[PDB]
């Protein structure tokens, strides 16, 4: 209960802790985790994507191979309502985040999706979301937080939202390499050491001087308070966080609690991914089907991403996220895919949300 980590201000909004859980699809953070994480004085985040999966989809109006038909089912509205008046059966008022990738056609319906839910805060990353003020200028009180890769985004994202909205960003997140799901750097890159996370919050706090000390929230390998304590001291005014909160038992993807304990470092990697972004998975599930020569089938039907352009590179990688992902939500244990962060070998208990806040918190 005492603690020297002082409050948070996200424009209009207060967090009792600088922590936020990131976002983490599919079905990873929905409503029993950012629930119980918001209920705990930091920042919990629903994933809005693939939505439509949520309680094997409950929320959906077309099925195709036990999918959710095209961008409309796969990011699902009624879902995503129905996650965010769970979730608040928890927490309450406190604040929500809606995590929305920045690779999809349909951003800005989703973005309105996710303000009319009851979202707080909006956070898009997997691209350089130039444009989030103009899908959400209806909901004027919603924090609109951009996920970047270096300082040079954060100049770029200034500039085009200034120009534009006459609004700048309510804060940024700087993600390394060693964080879960896709990266955003180059495979080659993100072994070296210019990229390290302790190196990028620097030049990224130093950029956000120029527009007024932003707030930077770094992620990425953030493990326990000690790593808190230095991203704050390098100017850094909070963190985010997600594998810690992937072993936790609230976690909405159950499956979890079992793999990781189990989970060896020489069992995480870099994949390639139809999002065109280094994905870091588990070597286990979909990838051990593909190398057996046992591949599921890909017929793109829930259309989840632009970049992948409706299965073509599905195709060429050799799977299908939104399959892969769904069918891990869903308990697949043989054809699932998995994700991590490079600290995911370390889990070694599965512990509540509660006690990771108050061992994050304490002190
Ligand atoms: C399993 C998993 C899934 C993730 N999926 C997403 C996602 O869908 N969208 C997103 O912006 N970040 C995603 N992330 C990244 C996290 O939100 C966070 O930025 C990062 O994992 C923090 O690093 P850490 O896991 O070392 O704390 C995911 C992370 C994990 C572990
Ligand atoms: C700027 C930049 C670039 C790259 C990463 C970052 N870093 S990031 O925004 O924090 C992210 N890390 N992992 C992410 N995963 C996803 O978007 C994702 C997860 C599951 C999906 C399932 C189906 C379809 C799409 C899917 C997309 S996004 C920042
Ligand atoms: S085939 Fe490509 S676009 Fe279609 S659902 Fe799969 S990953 Fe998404």
């Amino acid at each position: 209960m005492v603690s020297t980590l002082k409050p948070l201000k996200i424009g209009k909004h207060t967090i009792k802790f600088p922590i936020f859980q990131g976002g983490m699809g599919v079905g990873i953070s929905w409503d029993e985790l950012a629930g119980n994480v918001a209920k705990e004085g930091a920042l919990g985040v629903i994933s809005a994507v693939g939505t439509g999966y949520y309680k094997n989809m409950r929320f959906v109006e077309r099925i195709v191979a036990k999918k959710p038909f095209e961008a409309l089912n796969f990011y699902s509205k009624k879902a995503l309502n129905e996650i965010f008046a769970n979730a608040r059966k928890i927490c309450g008022n406190n604040p929500l985040g809606a995590n929305i990738l920045y690779a999809i056609n349909d951003y800005g319906r989703v973005l309105r999706d996710s303000c009319e839910a009851g979202a707080n805060i909006i956070i898009t990353g997997a691209g350089l979301p130039t444009n989030m003020p103009e899908f959400a200028k209806d909901f004027s009180d919603v924090a609109l937080i951009p996920i970047i890769s270096s300082a040079k985004a954060l100049k770029i994202l200034c500039k085009r939202w200034s120009d534009r909205y006459k609004r700048i960003p309510d804060a940024f997140i700087v993600e390394g390499p060693l964080s879960g799901g896709h990266q955003g750097f180059k495979y080659e890159d993100c072994f070296k050491e210019e990229f390290r996370l302790e190196n990028l919050v620097p030049k990224v706090v130093e950029a956000s001087k120029e527009w007024g000390n932003i707030p930077i929230i770094a992620a990425g390998g953030i493990w326990d308070r000690k790593d808190i304590d230095t991203m704050l001291s390098l100017g850094a005014s909070g963190v985010q966080m997600a594998t810690r909160f992937l072993g936790t038992k609230e976690c909405d993807a159950k499956v979890y609690a079992d793999l990781l304990p189990t989970l060896k470092k020489e069992d995480i990697l870099l994949i390639k991914s139809p999002v065109g972004y280094p994905a870091r998975a588990i070597n286990t599930g979909v990838i051990k089907r593909i190398e057996e020569g046992n591949a599921p089938k890909i017929a793109c039907v829930s259309n989840c991403v632009a970049p992948c352009n409706r299965g073509e590179e599905a195709k060429k990688v050799g799977y299908c996220i939104a399959d892969g992902l769904g069918r891990s939500y869903l308990g697949n244990r043989e054809e699932g895919l998995y994700f991590t962060g490079a600290n995911g070998y370390r889990v070694d208990k599965i512990i509540s949300v509660h006690e990771l806040i108050k061992e994050l918190t304490e002190g």
